[PDB]
Order: structure tokens, then C-alpha cells, then sequence
């Protein structure tokens, strides 16, 4: 990791939180391509001093994402381990979670809009499944909007994944339970379980997040009644737009061997027309 003096970023706006995080938009001054100065805007993320005992998966986390370089993933510009702070430092994209910019557009995104925003999901996946590297936290709030769709210029939206943040491997149970049902049934089972299956179910459930405009799968339900959900087998409502809902119940398989590969899935995806 690329180490970047705190001197040389300034915090702004807080954003929001992730889990045992408080995230921001910053400014990073530096020397870039040819010398030139700039001062570039950055996605600060700080894990809470409270949970500092989590600071090495915090770290990992973000070292899956640098391994590989790929234009759906969000890149990593450095870590800042100034002090008593661990900072991570990433680029900043600029239309933000799709989550949100699906609850806020939602009267005016259609299936083609929600189709194309899909092929790029699975294809990082498929990068990541042939590289046999486990994301472990596929969610539409970790779907950033580089770029929107134009229709006067038919250019589709543009996508990027975001790293998973702490794995679920060392989080604690009842965040595990919470996540239900971006976190398959054997994680919550055992939690070591994590395996390039689990992104597959995850995916499921990202399809239903971008096909419900923004709303939360099962968010009525409390940490118990998540539980009874998987114990009782049930699986989620189609979407009024019930386009994909196959497609969601294919990858939402309660056996994790039978849960179609990406390349299966993107062609399943490129079959609707
Ligand atoms: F606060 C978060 C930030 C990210 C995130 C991770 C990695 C890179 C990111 N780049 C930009 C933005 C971002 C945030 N807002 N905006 C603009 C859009 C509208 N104007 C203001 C800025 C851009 N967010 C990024 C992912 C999250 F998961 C949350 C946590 N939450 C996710 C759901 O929404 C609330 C925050």
C-alpha cells in the first residue's frame, strides 16, 4: 500500500458509516502525470478507534481490491496509518452508493438501465470468480455510479464495485444476522464457509436490491425472524418488475454448489431481448 502523508489530505463532508467505519469525501493534494499539481477529490474511509483491535481485516479488505485492476473496480489510492488513525484512501465516484440513487431515481430507470448496470456487475464478478478471489459483501450500497445513463448520447451508466469492507469471517454474529440476506445461509451456519459461492448469493440479492428501487429484502424483519427466514427455506418476493426474479432465485440457492457460475449468468443476462 501506497502510504500518503496526512498532511497532504483534507477531510470534508461526512457521507455515512459502514460497519465500525465513519466515511467522508476529501481532497488529496499531489503531484501527478507530468508533473502537473492537483488537487483530487477522494473517498475517505476511517475505521472507529473503538474497534482499532479490527485494523489488519480492515486492511485486507482493501488489499483484495489492489491485487487486480479492473475497470469496475474502485481503485485504492493509499492508506494513511498517521497516528491513531487507520484511513484508507480511494478514489471517489462521483454519483455515489446505487442504492441510494435508486431510491431517489427510481420513477425514471428502466429495464434496460437496470439490465446494463447488471452485465457489469457480473462481469467483475466473472473477473473475480476466475481469479478465485472471494469479494464477501456484494450489496447495492457498495455499487458506486461512475457515470449516468445519457439517452441523448446513448451512452449506459457505468458502474464500479467497492471493496467488502471487514470480512464477515471475523464480524460478530449478530452483524452477520443483520446482513441477512446478503449473507448466505452456510455463513450464518459458519461463518469459515466463505467461498466464491457466497457471491453468487449475494449477487441474487443485489439483483432484487437494483429491481426493488432502493428497498431493503426483508427489511421488516428483525434479527430472529432473519434467522427463522433461512430456517424455514423461504426465498425472497419476486420485484413488481419481476424481469430477473429467476435469475435472483437461481443464484439464491440454498445448496452452494448449485449456484450458477458468472459465465452462466451473463449469458442468462444477455439472453433477455
Ligand atoms: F458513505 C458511503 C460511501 C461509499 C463509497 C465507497 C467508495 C467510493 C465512494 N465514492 C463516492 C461516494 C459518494 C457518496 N455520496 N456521493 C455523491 C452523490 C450525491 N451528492 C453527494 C455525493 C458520492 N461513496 C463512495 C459506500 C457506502 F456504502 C457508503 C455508506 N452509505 C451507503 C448508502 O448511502 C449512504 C452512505
Amino acid at each position: 500500500f501506497h502510504k500518503i502523508r496526512n498532511e497532504d489530505l483534507i477531510f470534508n463532508e461526512s457521507l455515512g458509516q459502514g460497519t465500525f467505519t465513519k466515511i467522508f469525501k476529501g481532497v488529496r493534494r499531489e503531484v501527478g502525470d507530468y508533473g502537473q499539481l492537483h488537487e483530487t477529490e477522494v473517498l475517505l474511509k476511517v475505521l472507529d478507534k473503538a474497534h482499532r483491535n479490527y485494523s489488519e481485516s480492515f486492511f485486507e479488505a482493501a488489499s483484495m481490491m489492489s491485487k487486480l485492476s479492473h475497470k469496475h473496480l474502485v481503485l485504492n489510492y493509499g492508506v494513511c496509518v498517521c497516528g491513531d488513525e487507520n484511513i484508507l484512501v480511494q478514489e471517489f465516484v462521483k454519483f455515489g452508493s446505487l442504492d441510494t440513487y435508486l431510491k431517489k431515481n427510481k420513477n425514471c430507470i428502466n429495464i434496460l438501465w437496470k439490465l446494463e448496470v447488471a452485465k457489469q456487475l457480473a462481469a467483475a464478478m466473472h473477473f473475480l470468480e476466475e481469479n478465485t478471489l472471494i469479494h464477501g459483501n456484494v450489496c447495492a450500497k457498495n455499487i458506486l455510479l461512475i457515470r449516468e445513463e445519457d439517452r441523448k448520447t446513448g451512452n449506459p451508466p457505468f458502474i464500479k464495485l467497492s471493496d467488502p469492507g471487514i470480512s464477515i469471517t471475523v464480524l460478530p454474529k449478530d452483524i452477520l444476522q443483520e446482513r441477512i440476506p446478503w449473507v448466505p445461509p452456510e455463513c450464518i451456519e459458519n461463518p469459515k464457509n466463505l467461498n466464491l459461492a457466497t457471491d453468487k448469493w449475494s449477487f441474487g440479492t443485489t439483483l432484487w436490491e437494483i429491481c426493488s428501487g432502493g428497498d431493503k429484502p426483508l427489511s421488516a424483519l428483525d434479527s430472529q425472524r432473519k434467522l427463522q427466514f433461512y430456517e424455514d427455506r423461504h426465498q425472497l418476493p419476486a420485484p413488481k418488475a419481476a424481469e430477473l426474479a429467476n435469475l435472483i432465485n437461481n443464484c439464491m440457492d440454498y445448496e452452494p454448489d448449485h449456484r450458477p457460475s458468472f459465465r452462466a449468468i451473463i449469458r442468462d443476462l444477455n439472453s433477455l431481448f
